[PDB]
């Protein structure tokens, strides 16, 4: 009935079916949703997470072609704060399984699942196992 | 005003920003469109085109998460025929630049552009040029 604002954040490097099913799940948590996707900056991703192949503009541009995405915050804060939720009228943060304890306490956390095997890197592994070792 | 049915077909292996901009272009050829995407079978793609990394189900599943896609024909005929256009009430075929001569003659061809550099394979090349030769 009423529009629920859902926020999912992530790196979204080399977007694959796995990210895509996650976003779909977030978008369909309620009947009427606005899905906001936050894309982490290049700097902070290198610092705290690890190597990132695509730039912020490339990762954000790809996400714009995904059906479930209604708005994109790019770059997005690295850490979600209660003030961030208020500034954007977010009702729920959708991620997966503690830095989410405070969101769970507030009734504002919705979990979503990773599906493995679909990775872009996994597909290269497939291309390579086309050449036996000998 | 009136809904125009647009058909784009392809392999859509390891979907990347390049396919995505193509589909976007097809979808926005007219104000009100239905974009049908045809996905080529594994058999016929190996036979006439070359190696395909992802299966038909994987390529089709990914395409379902793309905003511009309204319907998917999977698998699709390898060669487009005037009877195929009639069976699905297609007004225009959207592809790029002769096997399209007959469509151009009929006023039913709309070209769309490839954008290079965004390939999935191109991104692996980027990951590798992270290790100098020595």
């Amino acid at each position: 009935s009423k529009n629920v604002v859902i926020y999912a954040d992530g790196v979204y490097d080399m977007l694959h079916l796995g990210h895509m099913k996650q976003l779909e799940q977030a978008k369909k948590l309620f009947e009427n949703t606005t899905l906001i996707v936050g894309v982490t900056s290049d700097n902070e991703t290198k610092l705290f997470k690890g190597q990132v192949v695509q730039t912020l503009e490339e990762r954000t541009e790809t996400l714009k072609h995904i059906r479930w995405v209604d708005e994109i915050i790019s770059p997005c804060p690295w850490v979600v704060t209660p003030e961030f939720l208020e500034k954007y009228k977010i009702d729920y943060v959708a991620h997966d399984d503690d830095i989410y304890a405070w969101l769970k306490r507030a009734g504002k956390f919705k979990a979503t699942q990773r599906t493995e095997g679909v990775s872009t890197t996994d597909l290269i592994v497939r291309i390579l196992k086309n050449y036996e070792d000998y």
